């Protein structure tokens, strides 16, 4: 199991002012570190954050967190469950900031809630350097859903943090799972909700992307195909072609009109990944995968996701029989027989 540590700097807080934290299982024979960002949507004004505090409070507060968590999927220490990185040092960072890991605002006389996701990541990294991270060869920042978008927003800032602190030898990389969305036309909106969120959170985006889109337009950097070309750290993108959260925001729940909509969505997502050299994108209706225990089951062109990630590792030392770019071409959900049931 992974053991809970609340942050020693208690000014870095969850939404309600309680300390943020992380779950850790050390592997003293390994110089690889996996830091995973939890997901779970977000809230963008006082009224909908109040609702979330009533019935999704573990995503806003550490008051009720358990002392341990079992590592699953890519966070498992068993080679049978995790062929990729079973011997790595494992970290799970709970999502308690409701800001897609972008915020830098404290609770105050003028703010009912604190939104400190970007600062939580920074503080976890700093405290881990005293526990063994200082000796690392590779730090893989991973995440699912809102945490997958969080990887895209934060991987280059972690790389800059470690450089400025005097650790140029640690290679920082990103793994974004189910966080690559389209700002597309709905079947019957994310952009306006994210625009309001950034102002409510004092949200921050990567510097090069901010400089392209400029003031008032930072919401663009929450969309994978717009922020990814601005990033310097290596990033592997995992994305279902028919993501259930994408379909929810598109108001989709089969006649000709809906058939054409769904096929066009799959084609648009394929297009945005054409020039992403490390990626895994199966033609399935699902959401998240990398901390699911049966993440080993799905394959594209005969290659599993743990295998693709291992091939990525080798590429960062094309490879015969070890591909890193894997995108399905068939045009309908479950045209891949290995899709989750
Ligand atoms: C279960 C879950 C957590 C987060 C999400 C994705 N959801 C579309 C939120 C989002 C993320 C990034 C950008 C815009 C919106 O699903
Ligand atoms: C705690 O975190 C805050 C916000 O990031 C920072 O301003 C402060 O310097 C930190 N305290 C210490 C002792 O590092």
């Amino acid at each position: 199991d992974l053991r809970l540590h609340l942050l020693l700097n208690t000014s870095v807080t969850c939404n309600d002012g309680s300390p943020a934290g992380y779950y850790l299982k050390e592997s003293r024979g390994s110089r690889r570190w996996l830091l995973f960002l939890e997901g779970g949507w977000y809230c963008f004004n006082r009224e909908n954050c109040d609702s979330r505090y009533d019935t999704m409070r573990r995503l806003m507060s550490s008051r009720d967190w358990p002392r341990t968590r079992t590592g699953t999927g890519i966070l498992s220490s068993q080679p049978e469950e995790n062929p990729y990185w079973w011997n790595a040092n494992m970290v799970f960072i709970p999502y308690c900031s409701s800001d897609v890991w972008s915020g830098a605002s404290s609770k105050s006389e003028k703010n009912e809630y604190a939104f400190m996701g970007a600062l939580i990541i920074q503080e976890v990294v700093r405290e881990l350097l005293g526990r063994g991270l200082s000796g690392a060869k590779v730090l893989l920042l991973a995440g699912s859903s809102a945490g997958g978008t969080g990887v895209l927003l934060n991987v280059d800032r972690v790389a800059e943090q470690l450089e400025k602190l005097g650790y140029p030898a640690i290679q920082v990389r990103g793994l974004a799972d189910s966080g690559w969305f389209l700002d597309n036309k709905q079947y019957r909106a994310p952009t306006e909700a994210i625009r309001r969120g950034i102002r409510y959170w004092n949200g921050v985006v990567p510097e090069r992307c901010r400089r392209q889109f400029q003031e008032g337009e930072e919401w663009n950097c929450f969309f994978g195909y717009k922020v990814y070309p601005t990033l310097r750290s290596p990033v592997f993108v995992v994305q279902w072609l028919f993501d259930e959260a994408q379909l929810t925001v598109d108001n989709v729940h089969v006649q000709e009109g809906l058939r054409l909509y769904i096929q066009n969505l799959g084609r648009e997502l394929r297009h945005t990944l054409k020039d992403v050299p490390a990626s895994f994108a199966p033609a399935c209706l699902s959401h998240e995968i990398i901390i699911r225990s049966h993440w080993t089951d799905v394959q594209v062109k005969g290659t599993s996701l743990p295998r693709a990630l291992h091939c990525w590792d080798r590429s960062l030392h094309p490879l015969k029989g070890c591909p890193v770019h894997l995108v399905d071409s068939c045009p309908w959900p479950h045209c891949n027989p290995s899709c989750p049931t």
